[PDB]
């Protein structure tokens, strides 16, 4: 049972963007808070598109996953609005918005440690889900939200959260799934109901690619037919210049689901990259 928030206690402000079958708005919620004090809080209002109301059950059940879990890297739910004929979730408003937009705007000022920190934080969230045997199913840079920017005055890192997964791929049309290549793994295009924990390891690889590519969208130049063919031909994404991160991307985007690495191993690989290696590559041989 979601906490029910009266529409009279919600003010809908600017559009903040859109997801699959959804639109998001910035809102203000009026509530009685701790100590009976009336407060106003910024909120995210996520509205299921009128043209997609048949997915309402999957829309709410996906958000309920994050009501049952509490973790510092997971977006908070506040409740649902009794907004008449509208299916509307009231969630935490993350100040700096989605990571894909942020990476694109700030691609000049983001260094490798920033990227490693964000990737390690996402891997920490995903290890928590893995340990709970829960499948997200929609890991992408758009669904990663930036709580706080890096503070170069102190060395403090950025801080991210992962959003709820939205409507499950298990109910989505094939045409939608094809457009979601290469986030949706190859085995889930024809049979999305076969998704498993290995699904999220593939998508994590794609998301790490996004992080390393300044918010480019992989394979955006390929139409749906050519995206399908990319999987038929067993291609990998183009390597970022950071070779060790290219290796991790590709290890996660293994066409064999059972060979994709655990999130514990992913975290280990990321952690190792924080320590500089000043020995020239290939020094085991003398010329
Ligand atoms: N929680 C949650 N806060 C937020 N803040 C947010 C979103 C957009 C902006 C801002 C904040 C302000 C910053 C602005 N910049 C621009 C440059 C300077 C300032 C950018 C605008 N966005 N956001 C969320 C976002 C999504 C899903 N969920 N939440 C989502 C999850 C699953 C399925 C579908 C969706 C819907 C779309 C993605």
């Amino acid at each position: 049972v979601f906490h029910k928030i009266r529409n009279e206690d919600l003010i809908f402000n600017e559009s903040l963007g859109q997801g699959t079958f959804t639109k998001i708005f910035k809102g203000v919620r009026r509530e009685v808070g701790d100590y009976g004090q009336l407060h106003e809080t910024e909120v995210l209002l996520k509205v299921l598109d009128k043209a997609h109301r048949n997915y309402s059950e999957s829309f709410f059940e996906a958000a309920s996953m994050m009501s049952k879990l509490s973790h510092k890297h997971l977006v908070l739910n506040y409740g649902v609005c009794v907004c008449g004929d509208e299916n509307i979730l009231v969630q935490e408003f993350v100040k700096f918005g989605s990571l894909d937009t942020y990476l694109k705007k700030n691609k000049n000022c983001i260094n490798i440690l920033w990227k490693l920190e964000v990737a390690k934080q996402l891997a920490a969230a995903m290890h928590f889900l893995e340990e709970n045997t829960l499948i997200h199913g929609n890991v992408c840079a758009k669904n990663i939200l930036l709580i706080r920017e890096e503070d170069r005055k102190t060395g403090n890192p950025p801080f991210i959260k992962l959003s709820d997964p939205g409507i499950s791929i298990t109910v989505l049309p094939k045409d939608i799934l094809q457009e979601r290549i290469p986030w949706v793994p190859p085995e889930c295009i024809e049979n999305p109901k076969n998704l498993n924990l290995a699904t999220d390891k593939w998508s994590f690889g794609t998301t790490l690619w996004e992080i390393c590519s300044g918010g480019d969208k992989p394979l955006s130049a390929l139409d749906s037919q050519r995206k399908l063919q990319f999987y038929e031909d067993r291609h990998q994404l183009p390597a970022p210049k950071a070779a060790e991160l290219a290796n991790l991307i590709n290890n996660c985007m293994d066409y064999e689901p059972d060979h994709r690495p655990s999130f514990r191993a992913i975290i280990r690989d990321l952690n190792s990259l924080f320590t500089p290696d000043l020995v020239p590559r290939g020094s085991h041989h003398h010329h």
